[PDB]
């Protein structure tokens, strides 16, 4: 007969209902189950009935795979989905955190802490909106973004995912969503999953909640603050994701009061779902259930208990599906976990998917792998790294000549720095693998070559990356850019509890400011310890993570747009400060939130 849940002209609900009243646990559970792409193949997904699968960070089909290769691999795993009895496509999500970071020769955009530095949602918007396309060019459709954390201690490895430590801002950075789904209909009920269509992806708010509360700004760790702080801090960016129709949510690994929130029914269940009407699916963090309790994974049968109670409707496994899929049918068997918890957490995956138009377009569209590292979108990230930066220091002194902006024609020029001509060191974490890495590991344009673009054809342009103070005096520079900062990290390996870069930075900035008027850009995820290389150089830029457009950077060097970012966060005097945030009582920073020196146009 007439299968309503095939039907596209038919109501999602409807289309829900009908689908879900003919589902076998199996392939309820199924559903429920996200793997990664690298224990996956044909017969598993068929076999477990899968319902997603993902790339961690570099999980990727091949070093240097065209847009076509991620494709064909995420279409040959769909074709095996659509085998099944009842033909529920699979979804297939990634870390486009800035950019489709994962993908070679994708735009990668400056990371979380420089936008919140710019100011501007609108830009952010179109950010997502450019993102969606890159990671629709792969064929993927579900992004694993925005983070909307509200890092309150930079000493958190996480911080540069963070736009602001105030929840403001990261509440108004919230229109990444609607970029990445589209725009809701003026009709649209908060808390409602949507995506416009095939040319949109699925996003996600994370990590909720309290994520960047952690003591010390340990990864993971435990968020000591009453409901009120909670609510105030950590929280309010949720709501504003409900409103903009955000289709997913993630689970912290972080706890709340010693509660693990991957256990935490009345925060999951209770505000989420039952508060602020969340109606798209809860997703949980990579081992997330795992690591509830301590060791991580040493209970896993109470692991999928507590979590599936708690309110989570698909888990991030994400490699020993077999072991889930046991437990939890186990769990439903014995009655431990009722079928009405099960339903629901089957409903929300299936309303996610019929609403983005995943039963109509399951497969890849070839005409969109030209959107991957698109030159309007690099055009975007190009405008979004030069208002990212913050202008920190431009003159020693009140008497003197402002360094910046520096001309276009002189003689002879130095760039010099660990960080001057290192594309890996400009993107930072997750750029092409989970942890970022060194040198020219995608397309894109670093400072040095940015100079090189931007000066009169009579300037003579010299490299050294550390040079001695000898070289500097006897070079007849005009004067120096000099780049140095932070090496790549994410998650745990970014925590660090002293927030001073590496060496040679600070050594290499003395050698060249010694010897010549110099610009000093800091690359950095965050604050770090400041006041030497402030004292070194005649200006100083906090140029954040900028992406792959180094063009950016000198966009503001050379004049073409004045500096206009403002600190997105405290900038400390020192680490034992922290924590010390705007409002705070004991307020002593260095420079304020929201500071920043601003330059016009030549
Ligand atoms: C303040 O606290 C932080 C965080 O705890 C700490 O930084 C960490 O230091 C760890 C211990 O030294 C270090 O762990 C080791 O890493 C070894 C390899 O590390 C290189 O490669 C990784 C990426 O794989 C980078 O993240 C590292 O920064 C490092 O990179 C190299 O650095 C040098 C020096 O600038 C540079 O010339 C190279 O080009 C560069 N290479 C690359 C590929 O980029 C590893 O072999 C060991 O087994 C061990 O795991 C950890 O990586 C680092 N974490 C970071 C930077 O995020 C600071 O202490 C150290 O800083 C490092 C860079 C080094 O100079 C040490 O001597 C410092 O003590 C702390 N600062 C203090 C205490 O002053
Ligand atoms: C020399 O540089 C000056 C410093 O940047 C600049 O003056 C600023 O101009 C900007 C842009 O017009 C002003 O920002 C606006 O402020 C409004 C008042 O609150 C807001 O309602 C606007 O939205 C806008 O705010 C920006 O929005 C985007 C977001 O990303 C930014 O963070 C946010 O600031 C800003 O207030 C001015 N600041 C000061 C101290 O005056 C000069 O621009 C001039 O250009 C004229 C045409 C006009 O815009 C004037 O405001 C301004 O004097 C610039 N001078 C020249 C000649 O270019
Ligand atoms: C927040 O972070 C702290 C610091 O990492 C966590 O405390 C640490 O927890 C681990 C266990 O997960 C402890 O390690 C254990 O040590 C004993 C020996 O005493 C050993 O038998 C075990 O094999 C294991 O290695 C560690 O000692 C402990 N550190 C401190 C300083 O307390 C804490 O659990 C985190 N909290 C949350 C909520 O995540
Ligand atoms: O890669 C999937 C996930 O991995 C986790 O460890 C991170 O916490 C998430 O932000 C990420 O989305
Ligand atoms: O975020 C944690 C990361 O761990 C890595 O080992 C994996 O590639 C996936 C995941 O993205």
């Amino acid at each position: 007969d007439y299968v309503l849940y095939k039907d596209a002209t038919k109501p999602v609900e409807d289309r829900v209902a009908d689908l879900l009243g003919r589902m076998t646990l199996a392939e309820k559970i199924g559903q429920m189950t996200q793997i990664e792409r690298l224990v996956a193949t044909p017969d598993v997904l068929r076999d477990n009935f899968i319902g997603s699968l993902l790339s961690g960070g570099g999980s990727v089909p091949r070093k240097g795979a065209t847009a076509k290769e991620w494709q064909d691999m995420v279409d040959g795993f769909q074709k095996a989905c659509m085998s099944t009895r009842l033909g529920i496509p699979m979804i297939y999500g990634i870390d486009a955190v800035h950019g489709q970071n994962n993908v070679y020769g994708a735009t990668i955009f400056p990371h979380n802490v420089g936008l919140g530095a710019t100011r501007d949602p609108y830009l952010v918007k179109r950010i997502g909106e450019a993102t969606a396309l890159e990671v629709r060019a792969t064929g993927i459709q579900y992004a694993f973004a925005p983070c909307i954390a509200v890092c309150r201690d930079p000493r958190w490895g996480r911080c540069y995912e963070s736009y602001s430590e105030d929840r403001r801002i990261v509440q108004s950075m919230t229109e990444l969503i609607p970029g990445l789904q589209g725009d809701v209909p003026k009709d649209f009920t908060s808390g409602m999953p949507f995506v416009a269509g095939k040319n949109k992806v699925a996003a996600c708010a994370k990590h909720f909640v309290g994520d960047g509360g952690t003591v010390d700004g340990i990864n993971e760790n435990n968020t000591i603050i009453n409901r009120e702080g909670l609510m105030n801090i950590h929280m309010p960016a949720y709501k504003n994701a409900m409103d903009k129709g955000v289709s997913t949510v993630m689970i912290s690994y972080s706890s709340w009061n010693g509660v693990k929130m991957h256990a935490n029914q009345d925060l999951v269940t209770g505000y989420l779902k039952d508060t602020l009407k969340f109606k798209g699916f809860v997703i949980s963090d990579w081992e997330g259930i795992d690591r509830i309790t301590t060791p991580a994974g040493s209970d896993y049968s109470y692991s999928v208990k507590a979590s599936i109670l708690a309110g989570l409707d698909m888990i991030m496994v994400p490699n020993k599906y077999q072991q889930f899929i046991s437990i939890l049918t186990g769990h439903v068997n014995g009655g431990v976990i009722p079928m009405s918890r099960i339903d629901d957490a089957v409903t929300r995956i299936l309303r996610v998917k019929f609403t983005m138009g995943l039963f109509e377009n399951p497969y890849a569209d070839p005409a969109m792998a030209e959107q991957l590292g698109k030159q309007e979108h690099r055009d975007l990230a190009r405008e979004a790294a030069r208002k990212s930066l913050v202008l920190l220091k431009n003159g020693k002194t009140s008497t003197d000549a402002p360094l910046l902006p520096l001309p276009k024609k002189a003689p002879k020029i130095l760039v010099a720095g660990s960080h001057a001509d290192n594309l890996g060191y400009q993107c930072g974490g997750w750029t092409i693998e989970w942890q970022g890495d060194t040198g020219r590991t995608t397309v894109g344009t670093t400072i040095l070559e940015a100079v090189k673009a931007a000066v009169d054809p009579s300037t003579v342009v010299v490299f050294a990356e550390n040079p001695d103070a000898e070289f500097v005096k006897s070079g007849g520079f005009s004067y120096a850019i000099v780049a140095v900062g932070e090496h790549p990290y994410t998650e745990t390996k970014g925590d660090n509890l002293n927030l001073t870069i590496p060496e040679p930075g600070l050594s290499t900035v003395q050698a060249v400011c010694g010897g010549v008027r110099c610009a000093t850009v800091l690359i950095s995820g965050r604050p770090v310890v400041v006041q030497p290389l402030l004292a070194a150089s005649d200006a100083l830029v906090a140029a954040w993570l900028p992406g792959s457009e180094g063009q950016g950077v000198t966009d503001a060097l050379f004049g073409d747009f004045g500096f206009t970012g403002r600190l997105p966060r405290t900038w400390f005097k020192s680490v034992d400060q922290l924590p010390m945030n705007v409002g705070d009582a004991h307020y002593d920073p260095l420079f304020r939130l929201g500071y920043g020196l601003t330059t016009n146009a030549t």
